């Protein structure tokens, strides 16, 4: 078993050791504010090392996957993937609404005891929905590689725009898809570009494999530092039911709904599918970033369970940005909890409004600095509640974001096989032409 499953064993041992180190240092020592940063420094180095790979990997993988197919086949596969993602997001939103309504956590608790932290960002709903489309088509490609576009109202108000930092994944993916479609059709004129991007993708995969060797040491200090940062257990005890209901929703989704759909579509063991991606699930748990974890998910999905290259190369980059299942669940649950905190009546129209708003805003908050706060503000504004109440959950927002990424990765892994089976006729038909 050793020397072949070394990476997974090292990751598990690092997780256990980091938990032990963090709890011991917190319980039997006291550190200053500055020293915790120097204790978590290796985690930051690992996080920037993983952040750097994202751009070339995403671009080359998307271009290769799109150019490896034909126009009609690419259209059909993209349509199937989009339909599957939308259906699973809508089902997740319904599940979250039903669970949070049935549990009724906010009624028993009192608003006065809970303390507020952080601030409420200024959000305009229509402006955000238009910013999505504006970012879909950036003005500059080089600027789109590390910057995003934002618009705010100012003055009977006029619109003024500005550029802020942050890689624009959506616009890059759209342009890569168009470029891959074009050079797939060019043929003998675009073969050199296809070869260039294939080589770039392979080199990026090798660099990722190199980074995976150092990953466990970073993970140890990442976990230890994250555990150290907690101030007291009173905030967790007061908000225990909120974590209970979000985690119950995520677990129910992951264990029931996705394997059930997999069984209605295909016929195999969904749990054999799920157990082969433990490395990717852990990667998601500690790194907690769907884009950063993409190389690991790619590698595990390609190697462990033998999936075809075209389906993986085309489904994984799209599912990185579009698939938002845990996010929507958390938005719905937290928003309804906030509504319960205040005096409100749960009408059917209001529930339908929340159901639509959670999905729409979660799709809107696909890639942004703080998706959760913006989505919560949009949902509250649609309902009519004040936007200041987003501050309460911030103290316990970080914990769930670790499991949301794991759920998203599992959903992408299941959807890859689902689409593969669905379009298995085309793969065989076009193999010789």
């Amino acid at each position: 078993f050793l020397k072949n499953n070394w990476v997974l064993l090292s990751t598990v041992a690092a997780v256990v050791l980091g938990i032990t180190t963090g709890v011991l240092v917190r319980e039997h020592s006291n550190l200053s504010t500055l020293e915790k940063f120097y204790f978590a420094f290796p985690g930051e180095i690992l996080m920037r090392m993983l952040k750097l790979i994202i751009l070339p990997l995403i671009i080359s993988s998307m271009i290769t996957g799109v150019a490896a197919l034909d126009s009609n086949v690419s259209g059909k596969i993209g349509l199937r993937a989009v339909v599957y993602y939308f259906a699973t997001t809508l089902i997740a939103v319904i599940l979250g609404i039903v669970l949070v309504v049935s549990i009724k956590p906010g009624v028993t608790q009192k608003v006065g005891e809970i303390a507020r932290t952080g601030s409420t960002p200024e959000v305009s709903t229509v402006d955000a929905m238009l910013d999505l489309i504006r970012n879909m088509f950036p003005e500059n490609l080089v600027q789109a590689a590390f910057q995003q576009y934002k618009t705010k109202r100012e003055e009977e108000y006029k619109i003024v725009g500005m550029y802020s930092d942050g890689i624009n994944v959506l616009g890059l993916i759209v342009f890569a898809l168009v470029f891959g479609l074009v050079i797939g059709k060019m043929g003998e004129k675009g073969q050199i570009l296809v070869d260039f991007f294939n080589a770039l993708s392979d080199a990026t995969m090798k660099i990722v494999q190199i980074i995976m060797w150092y990953m466990p040491l970073g993970i140890l200090f990442l976990i230890a530092g994250c555990i150290i940062e907690v101030e007291d257990w009173e905030i967790f005890r007061k908000l225990g039911l909120y974590m209970a209901t979000v985690l119950t929703g995520l677990a129910i989704h992951s264990i029931v709904i996705l394997p059930l759909i997999y069984f209605i579509v295909v016929r195999k063991n969904p749990f054999r599918f799920a157990m082969g991606m433990a490395q990717a699930l852990l990667t998601a748990l500690m790194i907690s970033s769907s884009s950063a974890t993409l190389p690991v998910t790619f590698r595990c999905a390609e190697e462990n369970n033998q999936v075809d290259k075209r389906i993986t190369r085309f489904v994984l980059p799209v599912g990185a940005t579009i698939n938002m299942d845990g996010t929507a669940l958390y938005e719905a649950v937290a928003a309804v909890f906030i509504a319960q905190l205040n005096d409100l009546d749960l009408g059917i129209g209001q529930i339908i409004t929340i159901s639509i708003t959670a999905t729409s805003a979660s799709i809107g908050a696909a890639g942004v600095p703080q998706a959760g706060l913006v989505t919560m503000v949009i949902v509250l504004s649609a309902v009519g509640l004040p936007a200041e109440d987003v501050t309460l959950i911030i103290a316990v927002d970080c914990l769930l974001d670790r499991f949301r990424t794991m759920v998203n990765v599992l959903g992408d892994a299941f959807g890859t096989g689902i689409v593969e089976k669905l379009s298995k006729k085309e793969l065989e038909q076009m193999d010789v032409s």
